[PDB]
């Protein structure tokens, strides 16, 4: 639920002088906000479904041919009509043969016949429609307060201490407001109306995998359907095989399984994972406002923290040019803030960074407790400064790069 450990992060600033900024979220992506006067947030997409699909369509891909009969006419007798014409489960071709007296009639000529077989579907692929309506975005937002190591991560430790909550997103409600505690509240506007629209692909199953199949593409294949509600197939001549027209017994046959064919032509297509009725969506993003207008700096007339620190470990880089370092207070005086800053060289009275855990507190009154900052420092030398005068300590820093 948080950016920092991952690997697809973005940062982001308050457009200088107002409260609000546009982003794009992503698939697995976390962006981290930091605005002047402001905690600073993340924002994660943390699911995207659809769900109560509605079915469109079905494809067969192996299909049964059985009760096979051929109705003969003689040569004048008109066209031969097989009875089982008006089964709808019959498939009928007409043809024309030879007749005579070595094969049944008195007179020769041509001769009219009729065969059928029914139709069965053995295995069949089902094409379902996800209309704008079904889709569900799930979202995450965290407050950098005060953490630990063994806290920033912990969603139930965050929950209790009202940093962080869990929401999610629909065309129906695309707008919610999450009470921080303390810190106020931050507020989303969300546009759900993006990469994939109310028929724009379709999810197909073929056997036991899933996928999302282009709209256009699915309604043009060529193999035997059928409609939503409705076990009456249409277009079955594509799996079967009228054989040579034969006066009495004329041979009708199925083609083998069709769904090597499929996943022939679904060698590239998306795959899906599709349970229970939902279906999981990796692609896509989503627009969105973030509201930091009551968005609040808590408890920040307490004093610096006077008395000194001390690293618990090297510092590490997160992976994204910024690092991560853990302190411990050995002071007892109430909450206060954490003189911490990055410099270039030691003597310097200005930073060179900026910190992303903006504002940091030592927030309890009792001894050797813990506080995790992140911080960027500048490209190539630097030391991270935490206390002033005797109680100073510092750790010197290299960032490869040039620009």
């Amino acid at each position: 639920f948080n950016c920092l450990g991952m690997s697809n992060r973005d940062f982001l600033e308050g457009v200088s002088g107002a409260t609000w900024v546009d982003l794009v979220l992503e698939g697995d992506s976390c962006v981290t906000i930091m605005s002047k006067d402001k905690p600073t947030i993340d924002v994660k997409m943390m699911n995207m479904e659809a769900a109560n699909l509605a079915e469109v369509r079905s494809y067969c891909y192996l299909a049964t041919v059985s009760d096979l009969s051929t109705k003969a006419a003689c040569p004048t007798m008109g066209e031969a009509h097989n009875d089982k014409r008006a089964d709808p489960a019959f498939v009928c071709r007409q043809g024309v043969v030879d007749r005579g007296w070595g094969n049944g009639c008195g007179l020769f000529g041509k001769g009219s016949i009729d065969t059928c077989a029914k139709f069965a579907c053995s295995t069949k692929a089902i094409g379902r429609t996800i209309l704008k309506e079904n889709i569900k975005y799930e979202v995450a937002i965290f407050v950098h307060g005060p953490t630990t190591v063994e806290s920033h991560g912990n969603y139930s430790t965050q929950v209790g201490a009202t940093q962080a909550g869990r929401f999610s997103i629909t065309p129906a409600a695309p707008s919610y407001t999450l009470k921080l505690g303390e810190y106020g509240e931050v507020t989303v506007d969300c546009e759900p109306r993006s990469g994939i629209d109310t028929n724009a692909y379709y999810v197909m199953t073929v056997g036991t995998k899933t996928f999302l199949v282009h709209r256009e593409w699915f309604m043009d294949l060529n193999l035997p359907w059928s409609s939503a509600g409705s076990t009456v197939w249409r277009n079955r001549e594509t799996l079967m095989e009228f054989e040579e027209p034969h006066a009495t017994k004329q041979s009708v046959i199925a083609l083998g399984s069709q769904e090597g064919a499929l996943h022939q032509a679904l060698a590239g297509a998306i795959p899906v994972e599709f349970s229970s009725n939902t279906v999981k969506l990796t692609s896509g993003h989503l627009k969105c406002r973030v509201k930091m207008e009551k968005l609040q700096l808590k408890g920040t007339t307490y004093g610096v923290c006077s008395k000194a620190f001390k690293f618990l470990g090297t510092p590490a880089d997160t992976g994204h040019g910024t690092v991560v370092l853990e302190l411990q207070y050995t002071g007892t005086d109430g909450p206060c803030k954490v003189p911490i800053s990055s410099v270039a060289s030691l003597n310097d009275l200005t930073p060179v960074g900026r910190l992303v855990t903006v504002n940091p507190f030592v927030s309890v009154a009792t001894a050797n407790a813990k506080v995790l900052i992140e911080l960027e420092p500048p490209f190539g030398d630097s030391y991270i400064v935490v206390g002033r005068g005797e109680q100073q300590i510092n750790h010197h820093w290299h960032k490869s790069g040039s620009s």
